[PDB]
């Protein structure tokens, strides 16, 4: 099985671009990151910053997670992100996503030693 940290990296990291290229960014990325394999993952955020910068969020502002856990952290600075969400015409295996590029603070839950992101909670 995938470690929690590796799954976060696969689902949420895109350090190769500074921002979403086009309207087709999400369709391309959701597919290549294997998030459309058995089903269409309905919502997924990619972060366009270095892994180091995202990992550093675990030592930033400690905040509650949406679910009530206390191991979430909000980035002090805004980061380049792309929100990917299924559209109305999306039907597995023909997954279709809307691509929304933005610059926001990210909030992640962190766990482990080393203490690293294991879940993407939200952006603000």
């Amino acid at each position: 099985k995938e470690t929690a940290a590796a799954k976060f990296e696969r689902q949420h990291m895109d350090s190769s671009t500074s921002a979403a290229s086009s309207s087709n960014y999400c369709n391309q990325m959701m597919k290549s990151r294997n998030l459309t394999k058995d089903r269409c993952k309905p919502v997924n955020t990619f972060v366009h910053e270095s892994l180091a910068d995202v990992q550093a969020v675990c030592s930033q502002k400690n905040v509650a997670c949406k679910n009530g856990q206390t191991n979430c952290y909000q980035s002090y600075s805004t980061m380049s992100i792309t929100d990917c969400r299924e559209t109305g015409s999306s039907k597995y295996p023909n997954c279709a996503y809307k691509t929304t590029q933005a610059n926001k603070h990210i909030i992640v839950a962190c766990e482990g030693n080393p203490y690293v992101p294991v879940h993407f909670d939200a952006s603000v």
